């Protein structure tokens, strides 16, 4: 039974999953995504070291495959990250000239978004821009361009595909009392009041056992930044307890601006932290109790 | 225990496995490969749709990753397929001029091989070139260029990297009485007598329960073509019976020119036919009975 259908029935946009070409051609991933999920997200195939490994040499084969598969099968598509310090090729982090890096950043955004113009529901334009204390992370982009790199990236992205929702993304936004959570709210409010086109906050939710409950307060706080959308992104939960997963889903239902949830893979052995069996299907592609508890929660 | 260490002790070159970047960053695949396998073969990253999706414009991000991982961890590397009708961009298959397709084919081979010159033990230069009845498969290469496309491919390959072993590969070479088995032997003997540098036949061994016994007669028949090497490539066996797998390993051991065996993935859920559970590790990354039977067989 399909959690995407059930969550749409509750007024949300999607229940989604990260995937890529070799997932869709192995295992039972393609069948499960067709039946049970409404949106796909590139596991790796749109990050910077995958898509522009040297200057101007774009690698689009993998993303092309995912985009075509999604369209053929009637699924929504997300993408990102456009601007991110991890998985950043050395040729970008070596740049010290402000104008050069500004144009490199603008060209990377514009080329990716233009290739799939109109087909991508939402992009994470900037990711992991905050330190844990809430100050801005001192990446090459902050150090060289300055604080306006975030305004410039969103402005550039809006011009490239005016139809896409533009998100800022970060992790460790799972507790309301955490400084990072409050800082991103305060900065996003101030950017949007200055005209920066930030449509969404995406919360990359990687939880330990028992941390689902805290998202019931954190997600409302993120929503108070006033963005039209917020999302739960790349969700997984060590142990995959029903309680944790149901708490996260209910946080999504409780927050009007929360458009949906994306889990970080289908089956446990294909997780980046597989020994914590943190996903909704087991190594035999059977649904786990957490999957069934979500169905039951969404039916009510 | 490492099947690769054990097969090396019986005088063979490797026990290998197919993999790629997102396998190495998820599950337990990297740790099992480090401990137990001696060679890696790209699941997808070196095929034509991934490496030359528009004419003359090459994508190497995924393949570079695999080659660097392998070098860092002391593993042999295989590559392919260079010339293959599947996963073939439509810009190639719509060429109708013989000289243009020949140059396109030569440019694809030379670029890939030159980039990793000296780092790749063996290349599958041509794949799946035969029909089941033993005639040559009518691909764009055969139709536009003619049967000379296979000599041209290998000659070009030998010039691009003289240190690499050059292989032709095909499937359903698993029975000594099947027409396709004798047919590839016939043609390889004739090509080699004409000076075509075919160093190896790679037998893409995808078996159903009970077919391992036939490989004991088929692989020596393949070896009668006189190539320096033969190999078992992309091995998997529906049901993963110890008896089938041991029979395949013993065929390798019995054939002087068989240099090793490559299995088509690490764990069952990541197989292209996962429902047949055809690999040596299960969905929790535990070694299966077939793995332990291979260990015992290699120690006898």
């Amino acid at each position: 039974q399909s959690v995407d259908q059930l969550i749409k029935a509750r007024g949300k946009v999607y229940f989604g999953v990260a995937t890529d070409q070799n997932r869709l051609t192995t295992g039972k991933n393609a069948a499960i995504i067709q039946a049970d999920f409404g949106m796909v997200w590139p596991e790796n195939s749109m990050k910077w070291d995958a898509t522009e490994p040297s200057q101007g040499n774009f690698n689009f084969a993998g993303a092309d495959y995912l985009v075509n598969w999604a369209q053929q099968n009637g699924k929504l598509i997300g993408g990102g990250m456009l601007v991110w310090h991890s998985q950043l090729p050395s040729w970008v982090s070596s740049i010290t000239d402000k104008n050069t890096l500004t144009n490199v950043m603008k060209n990377h955004i514009t080329t990716l978004m233009t290739r799939y113009k109109g087909k991508i529901r939402a992009w994470d334009v900037v990711g992991e821009a905050f330190n844990e204390d809430g100050s801005l992370r001192q990446t090459v982009f902050l150090n060289v361009i300055g604080e306006d790199y975030i305004p410039i990236a969103f402005q550039t992205a809006r011009a490239a595909d005016p139809n896409a929702k533009l998100y800022i993304m970060d992790y460790n936004l799972d507790s309301a009392s955490y400084p990072k959570t409050q800082a991103i709210v305060n900065r996003v409010k101030q950017w949007r009041a200055a005209g920066v086109p930030i449509d969404g906050i995406g919360s990359q939710t990687h939880l330990s056992a028992g941390q689902g409950a805290g998202v019931l307060q954190a997600l409302p706080l993120l929503a108070s930044a006033g963005t039209p959308e917020v999302s739960i992104l790349m969700l997984d939960v060590a142990g995959a307890s029903p309680t944790d997963y149901v708490n996260v889903v209910n946080a999504c239902l409780n927050v009007q601006s929360c458009v949906g949830i994306t889990v970080f893979g289908v089956a446990d052995p294909d997780s980046w932290r597989a020994s914590t069996t943190p996903l909704l299907f087991d190594g035999n592609f059977n649904p786990k109790p957490a999957y069934n508890a979500i169905v039951q929660d969404l039916q009510q």
